[PDB]
């Protein structure tokens, strides 16, 4: 039911009623953002993984991105863009809000999502090609340093007050793979995002969506061989 | 003259009013025409500081990390940039006819839609910036056909509904350098796009806001030489 649908795939059925679909792929940090809502907020759903590397041909038709996450209800309506996605599962659904309903503080989220803009580049980055390694180890540090300002300035332990929210959630995703990528060197002059990595795996939603690094690094072993069975490691 | 950019050895301003909210902007700049279209269309008591974008303040690093305008700020000192962010803000924080749905799937068209935009202001910023005419003319084709796709999908002239919306005005400003910068021939083959930059125009908010196309010209002779007097232009 997990694998992964391809090139040549049937298109799938409508949404049942009172669920939701989450088009995804098991290692896209950008889809888990939607994921950690989903499970944040309780929300009844179903899961189809696309394989990213040989995708179907009716997949098009949901995003014209052709990127996932991709949300469908049971009206047929589509919603792409993962922060999108995210914003739309906090406004529709029921219980406790990630994102603050003050005007001021929900804008600060936004304004830090914006501060954060570079990282997923370097991941990409470092992921990709070597002497190019203590380069983007100096570029990681920077722009960490610009979000230790952010919880210095705000003098709470998580990036929007003293318990976790949206943005939290937004920026986990990368963070959860830096010590994956033996990258936590970088946050070895940034103790305040230190201590917040630290509380965000002891979150229950956070801990029940991690990665482990075996089969991080499985996929990644078989993405950069540039194999279609990638998007299914670990079956 | 309150509308004349403030530059190198400037006095720092003083508080915001009680009741008043400030924008930090510029006469000719399209991120900021977007804060001021909303200011405009709900009605809010403000004041405008222009910043000189060729002789920038010193003090005016604090009120935004990124350098840029649009910044809101009000009397509490709170500071808010990112012209899509400072939109969404007045159209919360202040009363009146909301600009965006509040139906989340409608809120998420929206920034879908945004999305779809997002190549246009980087090809305006290259055409003003040869040959390369040719290529810059049919990428903006392109781009507005996608847009005219959405228009054909909806059955209605602007691209929230049957009446202006928060979309319609930050899409606007770009749309409006188009005869300035002779490039009417890039929608001939966009009939529904062409009807609604018509019916933009006629618009109370967007009618009290364009700039005329000797004062636009005027000021890209100036500001391509990186002359100081570039902002100031028209008085």
């Amino acid at each position: 039911s997990a694998r992964s649908l391809g090139k040549g795939s049937a298109p799938p059925g409508p949404v049942p009623e009172g669920s939701i679909r989450i088009y995804s792929m098991r290692f896209c940090p950008f889809a888990e953002r939607t994921r950690l809502v989903l499970k944040a907020k309780g929300i009844r759903h179903e899961v189809i993984n696309i394989n990213l590397k040989n995708k179907p041909e009716w997949f098009f038709k949901k995003n014209p991105f052709g990127l996932v996450p991709v949300l469908e209800n049971s009206q047929g309506q589509l919603i792409y863009e993962s922060a999108i996605t995210c914003e739309y599962l906090d406004e529709a659904y029921p219980g406790k809000k990630l994102l603050p309903d003050d005007p001021y503080e929900k804008a600060c989220q936004k304004m830090i999502l914006e501060l954060f803009s570079k990282v997923p580049s370097l991941v990409g980055s470092f992921i990709r090609s070597k002497e190019d390694y203590a380069g983007l180890k100096e570029e990681f540090r920077k722009e960490f340093t610009k979000l230790e300002e952010v919880l210095t300035n705000k003098k709470t332990t998580f990036f929007g007050g003293n318990s976790i929210s949206m943005i939290d959630y937004l920026i986990w995703p990368w963070f959860e793979r830096l010590e994956a990528m033996k990258l936590n060197e970088c946050v070895d002059h940034t103790p305040k995002l230190k201590l917040w990595m630290a509380a965000m795996k002891e979150d229950p939603t956070v801990s029940a969506l991690l990665t482990s690094e075996k089969d991080w690094q499985g996929f990644l072993e078989l993405y950069l061989q540039n194999s279609p069975e990638a998007c299914d490691y670990g079956l």
